[PDB]
């Protein structure tokens, strides 16, 4: 499970600036990054855009949490937000 | 998005108890049946497949599905994006019924 | 299970080509549109210039696209992919 | 992603100890394993039963290759058979021991 409300890093939103609504972009960048070889490695998510989990992910909610469960069965919820945001960051970088 | 406590129908939970070997327990039989039905061509029809879930065995979502939980809820979502929780258990129950039929 | 070479319709391709920014290539747009549609509630019910390899269209989304289509529609699959690309590019 | 594949002689012996049909059992065991915490780590596939990829996986084919790609995006087919076989082996072990 991911938290109810979440934000990305200030760099991730800066990368988005360089690159549509941000939440949709966060969905497409997430899946782009996951399908690559990039994986989360243990960070302060100080973005201005804080949104509801439902608002961020939409219908990709189930898929996102499932993939996070698959790729990182070790991580408990606390660092899942970290992994999600790292994939969005890597994903936007790929696009 | 599936409800926390859930049951199958009297017929289905009986069929589930009958699958004994490949040894086999009801909740596990249900997981094997759900996956087996999903990997078939069978798809739930809300009009002609929906039953009343009047089974004796009511359990937690976690208890029923175990490790298959996230994947079960994703499949039920992808195949049936129209249905809310109410008819979602019915969609799950239909695959369990179809699958257990297929497994014996 | 999808054919190695595939093309969309003239209209869908036109809509894809219009989606240029937020530096976008049509096939990338097709990956975005398929997923925007699939993530929605839209389901398929039964002459583009760009005929491309399955790998060119889908890339990393290849196996994901085919599993999704397999789950939703257990060929005429190309018509389903094109219809989802059609639905997604509009939104 | 090879067209033909086999398990190890050992894994086939485990299938025998589990007791319904080998290929479906392999699919159930695989997905049971892959939803757990077990992950493949580099075994020689000397099984008597060599079958088509289609025969083994059936409709689970696309899901199997998707999960394998996701969990091991570095590997080419050669070690992908090994990853699949490890997940099937682990799966049977999990099903045998609840």
């Amino acid at each position: 499970m991911l938290p109810n409300r979440m934000a990305l890093s200030r760099q991730t939103e800066d990368q988005l600036k360089k690159l549509i609504t941000p939440n949709i972009a966060a969905r497409l960048a997430f899946f782009r990054s996951v399908e690559s070889e990039f994986r989360y490695s243990p960070k302060k998510l100080d973005g201005t855009l804080v949104l509801d989990k439902i608002t961020w992910l939409g219908e990709t909610l189930q898929a996102t949490e499932l993939v996070l469960k698959m790729l990182y069965p070790q991580l408990e919820q606390k660092a899942l937000i970290k992994a999600w945001a790292a994939h969005v960051e890597d994903g936007i970088a790929a696009l």
